[PDB]
């Protein structure tokens, strides 16, 4: 995996591992991590994360470039969708 | 490479990449980083790097076991050899 996201902050909690491709709710779902519920992920080198409020890659987004240990009150336990790339 | 050393803070500056193994000065030096000038530090899940303040593994250490975009004023531009291992 090249991305790997955490229920809580500091790497912690249930995680889910990611690799280039979309992910919408149900398949972070088939990974185990919950709607709007992580708080912290990891970014290998030479890849990113976009993060999308909505399900489906909608609504406000942002890329995670390097880990990043606490998500800040927009985008804690808001994430349902996420879009991994090189 | 693992890890890879920054100058500057927000993983920017002249960098140094490492992988598992140990780095006195002299070995980063080879990589062109400079002692008493590393202040930020992208590494990749399942590994992390022992930071030393003195060359040789001597003095004090602390470990960095996810990317960190700027040492704190105990260890920017301080570090003077480095060890990688597995995490
Ligand atoms: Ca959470
Ligand atoms: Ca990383
Ligand atoms: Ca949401
Ligand atoms: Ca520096
Ligand atoms: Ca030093």
């Amino acid at each position: 995996d090249v991305i790997t996201v955490y229920k809580d902050c500091n790497y912690t909690g249930f995680s889910g591992g990611l690799t280039i491709g979309d992910y919408n709710l149900a398949r972070l779902n088939s990974l185990g991590v919950l709607n709007d519920d992580i708080s912290s992920l990891r970014i290998t080198q030479g890849y990113q994360a976009i993060l999308y409020q909505d399900d489906n890659f909608g609504g406000a987004s942002t890329v995670i470039n390097s880990d990043n240990s606490c998500l800040n009150t927009t985008w804690n336990d808001k994430v349902s969708s996420i879009r991994v790339i090189a």
